[PDB]
């Protein structure tokens, strides 16, 4: 229920993908500016310094763009990763040994990566990490870093 992110009608994949981009881009204008990402990129997904994602994605600067992410994602390792790949990925990165249940519940992959990187609500089909914050933290950190860097 917001124009910015999460619109009420039906959660489309674009609003979702821009939402996880919006994790960095506070105002969600389609591109994150350096100031917008200040704590956000660094910690919220890079868990240290966002120089990696900023200078890897843009290269010359620090601006990340939703549609550009869309194009990047389709060209990145993430969009190529099938369920098996994502399963080993989710475990080795997200540290969620609930993989059996979750993959059999929703069948995740490179599409699911951005779709699950936003809120527990989306990803928890039935039973998947009781801890909301711990769930969304692990998933957003690794899924988002995966859709962004890969
Ligand atoms: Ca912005």
């Amino acid at each position: 229920g917001s124009h910015m992110a999460s619109s009420e009608d039906e959660k489309l994949s674009f609003e979702a993908v821009r939402n996880i981009h919006k994790l960095m881009d506070d105002d969600a204008n389609g591109d994150v500016d350096v100031e917008e990402s200040d704590e956000f990129l660094r910690e919220d997904l890079n868990y240290h310094d966002p120089t990696v994602k900023h200078s890897t994605f843009h290269g010359e600067d620090k601006l990340i763009s939703v549609e550009d992410l869309w194009k990047a994602w389709k060209s990145s390792e993430v969009y190529n990763w099938t369920v098996d790949e994502v399963v080993q990925w989710l475990i080795t990165y997200v540290e969620l040994p609930q993989y059996e249940e979750t993959f059999r519940k929703l069948q995740l992959s490179g599409h699911a990566m951005p779709r699950l990187a936003v809120t527990n609500t989306t990803m928890t089909g039935t039973v998947l990490k009781m801890t909301d914050r711990s769930h969304r933290q692990k998933l957003q950190l690794k899924a988002l870093d995966t859709v962004l860097f890969g």
